[PDB]
């Protein structure tokens, strides 16, 4: 407090003018904070609209390369790739995951060659490759087997490193998967490939639209009621070698972002998920909310402690920041 | 916890994109305040040898240069009048002259650039024959409360001239409260007070004394009875606590680079709007080295980034224009 | 706060007189805080001036011994040696580094014999010995190979211990190099040789003049924007066995010194680098700043939490402290 | 984290140079305050059997010895008058006598050694027939507020005599605020108040009582109704908080060595100028042991270093001259 | 603070009466806090006075058993044994240390048999058994060899456990000796033998009289200037398995006791050393200080955070507490 | 850090001597306060069925029993008058009757046992026809400030009777400050105020209501508008902070065992003299179980030790005599 008291202290003084608001402004969003998730199609010269994600398109790799030209020109530091697996590549083997000619691997090679400075974050998970939509070579009971699921994630991770990905991101919420991939990457010579852990991953309703986008929980994803638990999750991932840790979903979990940054003072990331994007975009299109909520929502992440934000608004935000 | 080689801190450093993602602090033009030395008269511009690249300017010239500063986005200027020798006195009356340089300059800038912040200097050092920041007793001691009376008159004259911020750099005890009371009583509800809270008795002020012309007046005189002992850190927290209690809208640590630890402690302890003055000597040291080819120009932004990393919200720096130019690229 | 309020509390009271200023003075610099870096030439009866470091001389070993007589008489506890490698001893083998007759090794033996109580801190690094100025048996891409660079640093470290150095200081910023040298020193019987880690080492412009002195970064040296990261760096070095940890450069990073001492309460050192020395010395010589800034700058390090300061002003400071 | 043998704490201890580099605290003469017992009369010097090496001195002799203390760099003395028996009374009026020993000694020292700090003792124990630090009621209880009235008069007389610091050792509640108010009202703006904040009801004061001549007056009397219970630590923090709020410039913990934990807590909690009195009994214990050949003289500096390590900024110690002499080497 | 202010708050109110002083009294010394160190002679029916420790006697084992009857009746929970080794049993072998018929071992057996509930803390150290007064099979340079010294301490520790000691206390300040003895005790089946580590052991002048008592430093004992260092020392001993940690000397280091208890919240002990005892006892005998300083000094240890106090005043204190 | 089997926590537990050495807390008689129910009249003793072993006593009988309590070392009693039904009223005037039971009992005990602490109860529940701790408005609400006026009169009457401590158990906002002001103004400088600070609206008070005879008056009435919601912990800290600011010498948490977490938080946050009342229901529960042979008598000391471990300095407990007896062995 410092015994600050009205009227000696009037907090409106600094708010009186733009210049003083700017001087005391505690946080600022910049393009350096933005990661753009992209849905990648197989094939050539194709784009598809996603009903529950207005404005977001699934893109074939050639189209991805065209759009990346502008993303790069805008300063967006990295993309997070999410392949849209053809149903015929799905299965049990769950081996389109480590397939060198799989969409993620092809997209990574293409982008790394064309835009060498652009960061590529690949998705380490099996569900986009399971006929049963499950992040595991599941058990005969339907429980997502933990350690066996981790086995799969490793070859996939190595395949991403082999394709040139600078960052692999296990989006799975299996216990101890960070250490396993880290060890594998180190043992294989991929010394500088980063591991972005989806550390505090909640069992959330906000993922709805993403499932629509990719064409695809309580026993592995965290209970939304729990906060302390998130700290234990992050601690474990850091101990296991993660270079960056993430809180998932974002705005509905800003308190978790704050606690995670405060507790560990580590590179902290946050995903503004499909559902968050869709509810904002829908309200803006309906004429219910001004466009300014986009930057307001992103500023919240910075204020809360996030270093980077995975957001489907990345291009629009970068354009506004440029302006 | 984190042990090598599971943890290799070089991974995030490997590439520009990851360095950008994890970068903890960034300097922007919103963090810059440009101090300016203001002359009397018309069409006057004077180079300062101990401050290479810095010029004293008459008000008309100040108005011309401000056009570029404003275009660059610099949010505020901090004005320092170069008082004519004949206007110095024992009573420092020129400090509250409605026609003093600081007052005239403020009125001119407020009219020409209404959105530009003007921070005036509340202190008697530019107006005394002896160069001390207050009024002297018969033993040569800078009287605290009697000095405050003059500082209050000065601050009121600045508010009347239209200054949005008055910045007491005097280091008298209790002056923030006295000034705040006076401002409130006079109806200057929104005039900010940027307290020079943890102001050190430093050797880094030399070039400024030349710039403003207080050097000859001060001679070999010191300010150890009011400016803080450089050895002291805890004392800084007590200084800031008092100024916040007394109504300051912003608190400042003075000099800058040689006191980054104080900036850090102050921001951490109080979570209040915190400044930091990169003083004349800091500017001169860096400029000298750059001009000799000893340091790359990049050191300017590195020095300024340090302030942000240390916890400062705003930086008084004679490099503000150069920095803003570099930032625009 | 303790509800301290003007005018019951007037902080100027203790400032009124020298005696009360002395009584409450929180920190004092002494000669026990000073480490003097020295540039050492090959050959005999030679000294060279360094254009960007006015007042600092490169010294042949015989000359170093002459000057050390006074450094020791002044109470300076330790020197940090930096050899000026002849271009013909440079290379790839990068093996002048562990050469028993290399400058550093020769200088160490000479000083240890003549001044047994004087601390000698040697520089564990390869760049002064690379034809390509790189702290590593570099890769074919130009990336400073981490683990392979560490291999080299070990024999060099052992060679320094073999020459009698009481402290070795890896100035390199390679991940996990402290543990490797510690293990090597322990395994070899050098139980009491100290390791002074350059822990929080920034990619800085302030090193300019040093490069001039020795005749010689973002992927290994730290981003000046980062503070939290410095804590993780120090933690790792302490876990790996460092006896002392250092923040590098100094004055532009005083906040880091403060955080490091507060967080770990370990022997903490700071380097007032060549650029800091040069900018101060230039201003003093130009008649822009009084000589008193030297002690002011050094006092700052103590106030900030430093136990020891590597400074090119060590002799001048010690002389003033003696006075 | 740190585990053997990666971490061997003996490494830094191996050599003098590394021990010096990592040494966390250092005692200097700037940390020393010398208490002195002052007699009435001329050419008087009296040995104190329970304080070997310490002498009571008349003012003329005090002035002579002070020459050496000042040459050694000792920043301040703390004066303790040895009140003549016939000047003791129920009302302790001698406490504020402008011609009392403390007042006369202060005037003499202020004139002879203008830079030397003089800390006077604000307390009524030397002036009462009963030896208590305040005025008694009909039940033999030391009245708080009535005592403060006398202490205020005393403190004002010290300020008038020129003392730069008054040090209330009385342990009345609220006396720091009362004295500060009085000093401020009288214009003694810069007179420091060194509060004996966490003052314990200790057995270590015996020799002092002999030195000052309050022993016979106090008899078997105690001070448990005002001096603190030695068992209490948290209470010390409340005592210091109040004295800071009330305006103390320095706060002190009393005795020293047997209360180093309190020094540590106080410095940690408040980050204010903290003192610590190495009392007569501490001095006597050490001196006795040294003179018997049981402890090496080195123990003097070890005892004083402890105070610095514990967090004290300044130490009242009867070893100040010896320490300063050893430090000069 | 809680905005407590005079005269609403008068701290003298609780001091007004004995009953309220008792109610708010924060700490109390009891016999449960006292450990009595005893100097043990070889032979029978002997006692010797120690010039620099007035009132303390060296005792032959039969005499020790006689005095222990009262120590036990007074409630003193434990003794710390210090044998007074005959010069002829001294040496190099330094093997009177692990001699089953050595004084410490004989005294332990005797006490354990006669007073089964009385705690016996033995001294693990070699110096009482070295002809050169050194806690190590020293080097040829005079440096107290660390690891080799630890070798000796282990058999001695086992010999104490074999004699029935419930607690062994390495008073040596060698790095990592706690782990070595712990491992040895565990490996040998001495599961419940406690290890009381002399953790923060200062190079002090206060040990003078003890050397007189037993008939016997900066490179192993801690610099009295250092406080943070004490925390690192204690942390290491706790990690190595110590059941109790000790600060040594006591009153001159009360701040360390406070920091150690606050930081680790572990069983914390403190030694009121020979020099502390002697200076108090001398002043009391000279008529300079009242006897009450004994309890005042011991109360300080409790207030500072000590759980147990090794003190030569234990009997006198226990007698007063009984009264 | 500590891992099995390097660390076996059972080692210190192996023997009584080591358990004693590491034992963190100890209960002593200095920690005990005995509440007593006082009857009007002469030679009256009445058993309380819901409080087995506890008797209401007339003053003459109280004086006789106090002889043993004092011999046992019990430092203080807390008096609770059993007000005759005909003395209850809307205005609770009996609360400040100089001839009320509490006042008479205090005078008698102060004369007979001058060193024994007497803590009187400041509250109107024993004196109102409705059993509430204050005065009611026309809506049946316990008026805060109007109640304070009566509590102040009561507290003054207790001070006049000689009580060393008044203990407001009313839970009106601001009453500690009002009472303190009144005590100070009247010259009762040293009368302690033991605030019932974090007083919960509990079901554990049943037997007390029987003991004092407020049960029939209260009927099914509640105190949720003034006593604290048992679910609330943070609120307790705000309650204590206010009472300390208002001048309380001691602060209390009420009930005890079911609120040990609050005792712990309160001691930790404020480091002030902290109490805790082991209430009638706690006593009854334990006594019932002991008498049924369900729990060993050892549970008494275990329950009391819990309070010390939780951070209490003193405990109000109807087991005080039994505990003191056991402690004497
Ligand atoms: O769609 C979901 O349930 C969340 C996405 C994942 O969990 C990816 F492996
Ligand atoms: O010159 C530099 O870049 C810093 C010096 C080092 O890094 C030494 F190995
Ligand atoms: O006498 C000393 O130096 C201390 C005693 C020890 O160190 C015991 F092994
Ligand atoms: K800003
Ligand atoms: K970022
Ligand atoms: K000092
Ligand atoms: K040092
Ligand atoms: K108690
Ligand atoms: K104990
Ligand atoms: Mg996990
Ligand atoms: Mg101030
Ligand atoms: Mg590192
Ligand atoms: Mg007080
Ligand atoms: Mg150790
Ligand atoms: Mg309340
Ligand atoms: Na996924
Ligand atoms: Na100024
Ligand atoms: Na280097
Ligand atoms: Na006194
Ligand atoms: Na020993
Ligand atoms: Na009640």
């Amino acid at each position: 407090p410092a015994n600050r008291a009205y009227p000696y202290t009037r907090l409106r003084r600094n708010r009186r003018d733009d210049f003083s608001r700017r001087l005391v402004r505690e946080n600022v969003l910049t393009v350096d904070d933005l990661i753009l998730p992209v849905f990648v199609l197989d094939g050539v010269n194709q784009r598809e609209s996603i009903p529950s994600m207005p404005g977001v398109e699934r893109l074939s790799i050639d189209q991805l390369l065209i759009e990346a030209e502008e993303w790069v020109a805008l300063g967006i530091p990295a993309l997070a790739l999410f392949p849209v697996t053809p149903v015929e590549k799905k299965s049990l083997d769950a081996a389109e995951a480590y397939n060198p000619e799989g969409i993620a691997q092809r997209a990574t090679r293409a982008l790394r060659e064309r835009f060498p400075e652009l960061g590529i974050i690949t998705d380490v998970a099996l569900d986009p490759f399971t006929t049963h939509g499950q992040n595991g070579i599941l058990d005969d009971d339907g429980y997502v087997l933990n350690d066996v699921s981790i086995d799969v994630l490793v070859r996939q991770a190595l395949s991403h490193a082999e394709a040139g990905a600078q960052v692999v991101a296990p989006s799975d919420m299996m216990d101890g998967r960070i250490g396993a991939i880290r060890e594998a990457l180190e043992s294989a010579g991929h010394t500088n490939v980063r591991v972005m852990a989806y550390s505090a991953k909640y069992a959330s309703a906000y993922y709805g639209p993403f499932r629509d986008a990719v064409g695809s929980k309580a026993t592995y994803q965290m209970d939304p009621a729990n906060s302390d638990e998130a700290l234990h999750e992050v601690a474990a991932d850091l101990a296991e070698g993660a270079d960056m840790v993430m809180v998932k979903p974002g705005m509905p979990y800003l308190d978790i972002v704050r606690r995670v940054k405060d507790e560990f003072r580590a590179p902290t990331f946050v995903y503004q998920v499909s559902g968050e994007y869709a509810m904002h975009m829908g309200a803006i299109q309906n004429g219910w909310l001004a466009e300014s909520v986009i930057l307001e929502s992103l500023t919240a992440f910075k204020r809360a402690g996030a270093d980077g934000i995975l957001t489907y608004f990345a291009k629009q935000a970068a354009e506004q920041l440029r302006r």
